């Protein structure tokens, strides 16, 4: 019956929060953390020295922060929405996995892809790797489940909110700016500009 | 609607991805002694990984692209994957190694997919580091799992093929478990084991 593709990004998309930034003040590091912005952004440096600034928080504070973040209205009920119209649905994050895998299952999305915050004798080391490293990096792993699901450009949809979905932007056909920033909104298909997920159904 | 997952260093190209660039580049004794230990339980997976790419500093981007798509395939490579895909398989390959090399193969052998890490490049040559999905001993499995939940595809059709103990991990989500002239530790768990450097020989368990 037609099999389709929809990502969401992550951080200020499905929720409303920024993980690594909820997890700088949960540790008390946000105002240096608020400040490490790297540059024509330099996603991979700013991403790894934030991260280190979390080095021992515990692990379960940690989990305990990422599966707590606050979800936009309409998260659920969009998602099931595109599971009734044969979309496979996944979400991409250049954050990390304490935080997808549990909105993952929540959600029930069809697969997560972030970052791991590597953890040593239950504590963040401040150490971190994973599928999105770099800037670019979901415009590839969509490219990546395309080839892999078999689904044409044709039949995907994309929702972001920041710069770095631009990458996820050119290998889709319908692009939604949910809330976002200047430049995405500018290459979008549907701008979306109140914070309620439901409002992208009549897409 | 089934799924064949493949290892990659050791069982569909006979070489080492990380040691034919570590002597390529003359860094091969430095690597090896830290590719052993690893295997000899002095040191995880995941530092061994970053150690020996450390030692992979300043090689042009070219050479190593160069080096990681002339890596001799196993007889039969083709052969497999064009006898799994009529049997309705959806193939993909798990790489404890490095994209630049799984990718060239990926394509060649037209795989649905390819899981492996990453080499970081500066100034058009390797920068010494590396980051990506496959990191840890157990993350071919967790993968594995992030694939059959993706494809909805139970565990009992899929079938997984390794040679090294790093593939314990996808082989534990396994209905299927080929150990392709692999180690002893790999051996114990599997269900078949093929002694023969001819990758065609499991087209009669397909
Ligand atoms: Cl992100
Ligand atoms: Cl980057
Ligand atoms: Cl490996
Ligand atoms: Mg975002
Ligand atoms: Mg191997």
């Amino acid at each position: 019956s037609l099999q389709k593709l929809a990502v969401f990004d992550f951080d200020s998309t499905l929720v409303n929060a920024e993980t690594i930034e909820s997890l700088a003040r949960a540790w008390g590091v946000f105002d240096e953390v608020k400040t490490i912005t790297l540059k024509e952004t330099d996603f991979h440096k700013s991403l790894i020295l934030r991260v280190s600034k979390l080095k021992n928080m515990p692990l379960k504070l940690a989990k305990e922060v990422c599966e707590s973040l606050p979800l936009f209205e309409g998260a659920l009920e969009l998602v099931s929405a595109l599971k009734e119209k044969n979309y496979k649905v996944v979400c991409f994050s250049g954050g990390f996995d304490l935080a997808t895998n549990h909105y993952r299952d929540l959600l029930h999305l069809d697969a997560a892809f972030s970052n791991t915050l590597i953890v040593e004798n239950d504590a963040l080391n401040g150490l971190v790797t994973g599928h999105m490293m770099f800037s670019h990096s979901k415009g590839e792993m969509l490219l990546v489940l395309q080839r892999l699901l078999n689904i044409s450009k044709t039949n995907t949809l994309v929702v972001g909110d920041g710069a770095n979905d631009l990458s996820m932007f050119k290998h889709a056909h319908i692009k939604i700016a949910f809330n976002a920033k200047e430049v995405l909104k500018q290459h979008a298909t549907h701008c979306i500009n109140e914070p309620d997920l439901a409002l992208i159904k009549p897409l």
